[PDB]
């Protein structure tokens, strides 16, 4: 139906779909290809990982800025395309020798550029992609759907095709991503047809400053607010970057681990649908303040549950746990910011929140996390972080924004109307 009859729809709908491909991939091929493939120590991996948020932290906020003054230009995208493609001869030939041949730091710093097409660019495409679906009529609703399947399917193939031949994963892997996507670029969306001439009628725009800031720092709630992203975010995070290798410690054997973790993943978005399907209702007949915390303390519980577990099945079940979480917290998070926020605030909230505030937690706390594994064991380290996660989790409990504000029911109508 009109939705899958025109040109862009089919179009982008697959562009979504081959991202999650090699992002598939990438993300829990990343952690095993280090150990398997590239004997990774903690120090190492501690410092890739962390590593990346600098960019991740540096890189993002510039490029969506770009995105802006690009209006629905190309240009930029392309820019990212370019850099997918030599995935394979980068991510072979560049980072393997830079470690292998002993020289971790500048491997990490000068690894994490074409590293960086997946932290920045996701919210790009997720972008860019969205601003076309008010051009054409579809929603990125169902774009996104559309698109996270690619997500699913890699993820299982990878595994499987991973361990009989990582070199190979790599070359598909960026393969079908560059060809379907230069294949992507020739048929696309240029000039309107009654959706008026200027890039600044249809989109338009959020913006932010000092003085929104400098109030900000003058409101109580965002120090409580921000304790419990960077805090807990910080801390799942981490955990959640080399959890998997431990997962790959519980199988028969290293190839038939990594497998699981491809079901898994796979097996998992399954689950985030039937969740967030039912999300918003869950939320408002909760609560934002709620949502949060109930979010928060799976992670701690799947935390904790990782000193005191030993057989593979049983992190089979704290894995899954993951996609508990998920749902919760964006939803949550998103809501909760809506509910004791200022609306202006949103744009800066994120900015300062989120992106030179949470990122910058990482790069440390990866850093003594590595380190922690290191000197003291995965499930070691773990007792210092799912306590000190949920810890955190309590304080903000006592702690966070009122469940309904001093006037909900008004500010409630806010977010209906």
């Amino acid at each position: 139906m009109y939705y899958l009859k025109n040109t862009n729809f089919w179009m982008f709908g697959l562009f979504f779909f081959f991202y999650f491909f090699i992002m598939g991939a990438y993300f829990p091929f990343f952690p095993i290809w280090l150990h398997d493939i590239n004997h990774i120590s903690k120090s190492d991996t501690g410092i890739i990982f962390a590593a990346i948020s600098l960019f991740s932290l540096l890189f993002q906020p510039l490029f969506g800025l770009l995105s802006d003054k690009l209006g629905l230009r190309k240009y930029l995208l392309w820019i990212i395309t370019g850099m997918l493609v030599m995935f394979a001869p980068f991510f072979i030939f560049i980072f393997g020798p830079l470690l292998q041949y002993n020289i971790l730091v500048g491997s990490i710093v000068g690894g994490i550029y074409l590293g960086f097409c997946f932290n920045a660019g996701a919210p790009a495409v997720e972008a860019f992609i969205e601003k076309v679906s008010r051009r054409s009529n579809f929603e990125f609703g169902r774009a996104r759907m559309f698109g996270c399947v690619g997500w699913a399917l890699g993820a299982s193939i990878v595994g499987i095709m991973f361990t009989i031949n990582n070199q190979f994963v790599f070359w598909l892997g960026s393969g079908c991503a560059l060809i379907l996507a230069v294949l992507l670029f020739f048929a696309k969306t240029d000039a309107p047809s009654s959706a008026t001439v200027a890039n600044a009628v249809g989109a338009n725009h959020s913006a932010f400053s000092l003085k929104l800031a400098l109030e900000l720092f003058r409101q109580p709630k965002l120090w409580f607010l921000s304790l419990y992203v960077i805090g807990v975010s910080c801390t799942y995070d981490v955990f959640d970057q080399q959890f998997a290798n431990f997962f790959t410690s519980f199988f028969a054997t290293g190839e038939q681990g990594t497998r699981v973790f491809g079901y898994v993943t796979t097996m998992g978005e399954l689950l985030n649908a039937s969740i967030m399907f039912f999300a918003p209702l869950i939320i408002n007949r909760i609560g934002g303040k709620n949502a949060l915390l109930l979010a928060g303390t799976i992670m701690s519980v799947r935390i904790i549950g990782s000193s005191f577990a030993t057989s593979a099945l049983e992190v089979v079940i704290l894995k899954t746990l993951h996609m508990f979480e998920v749902p919760f917290l964006l939803v949550g998070c998103f809501k909760y910011i809506t509910s004791q926020f200022e609306v202006r605030f949103s744009a800066t909230i994120y900015l300062v929140c989120f992106c030179f505030f949470k990122q910058l937690a990482m790069i440390f706390m990866s850093v003594l996390a590595g380190n922690m594994y290191e000197s003291i064991g995965f499930q070691g380290a773990y007792l210092v972080l799912g306590l000190v996660a949920l810890g955190f989790t309590l304080i903000s409990v006592f702690t966070l924004s009122g469940p309904g504000p001093l006037s909900l029911l008004r500010r409630q109508v806010n977010e209906v109307a």
